[PDB]
């Protein structure tokens, strides 16, 4: 394989630390649901994630991360308004990328083979 594995490991762990930083926005966003300052970070820290599950070429990883980015994108607009129970949702889903890469090494996404 002509590819740098070290790269490989760098962007497994920084996933970790950016699920951490999210999370912890997200408490903020449960202190201050309306924060389009703190949703604008959540926003593009999810988007980073999104790239490298879809460079790594997980689809399903990629389809958690991309329901975040619309959810978030339409929490900017008043239109929708940010609800305290939908902010959780967002947490849930983002707690799940970390259980989702625990899939990673099998990578048996229910197809036979």
């Amino acid at each position: 394989m002509g590819s740098h594995q070290e790269y490989i490991k760098k962007v497994t762990d920084e996933l970790k630390e950016l699920i951490q930083n999210v999370n912890d926005d997200i408490k903020e966003v449960e202190k201050n649901p309306e924060d389009m300052e703190y949703w604008n970070k959540i926003y593009r820290l999810v988007h980073t994630m999104k790239e490298i599950t879809e460079t790594m070429g997980f689809s399903s990883v990629a389809k958690v991360l991309h329901t975040i980015m619309n959810l978030v994108d339409k929490m900017l607009n008043s239109e929708i308004k940010i609800t305290s129970d939908l902010i959780d949702k967002v947490k849930k889903k983002l707690d799940m990328v970390t259980r989702e890469l625990d899939k990673k090494v099998s990578g048996s996404y229910l197809v036979p083979r």
